């Protein structure tokens, strides 16, 4: 369990790593997977369609189960699912989506959750189509999150970029 490889530590419990979330879980058999979810949890693309499909749709029909008796999270909730082939558990975690207007204030919140876990794999928050900036969003991770978080970044040239941004 927890077999992180080849992560790159950025600061006392901040890693990185350039890779597929997807691989990184069915390798490292995390406690915790973080999915980039929306507050149906709905997951129709980006990390949260790869981590469903991962699941062979196990985690959309729990999600659907989930939302239809709970009903939906708030920007900057979380909560915590099963992990399924993934991991123990999903926290399925809602950044804001600034390309909708919501607060780019709520992704400290947002990562706030990350707290209740000793150790998470997870993705960026509020990256892709939410359309925050990914420096910015690896910036308040380092300065919210106190726990140990090893982050999965699949594109090369961004990997680059938040090192660079980030030891340069
Ligand atoms: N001190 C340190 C630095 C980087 C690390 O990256 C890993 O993949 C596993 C543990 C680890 C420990």
């Amino acid at each position: 369990v927890n077999s992180f490889s080849g992560y790159l530590k950025l600061t006392d419990n901040v890693y990185i790593k350039n890779a597929d979330i997807v691989e990184e879980a069915k390798k490292v058999k995390p406690t915790v997977v973080v999915n980039a979810a929306n507050v149906y949890l709905k997951h129709g693309g980006g990390v949260a369609g790869a981590l469903n499909k991962a699941t062979n749709n196990a985690m959309q029909v729990e999600s659907d189960d989930y939302i239809a008796t709970n009903g939906p999270l708030k920007v900057g909730g979380s909560c915590v699912l099963s992990g399924h082939n993934l991991a123990k558990h999903c926290l399925h975690v809602v950044g804001p989506n600034v390309n909708k207007g919501e607060d780019i204030q709520l992704l400290k919140s947002a990562y706030e959750n990350f707290n209740q876990h000793e150790v998470l794999l997870a993705p960026l928050l509020s990256a892709g189509i939410f359309g925050a900036d990914p420096i910015h969003s690896l910036r308040v991770c380092v300065d919210t999150v106190r726990t140990n978080v090893y982050l999965a970044v699949f594109d090369k040239n961004l990997y680059d970029k938040l090192v660079s941004s980030f030891l340069e």
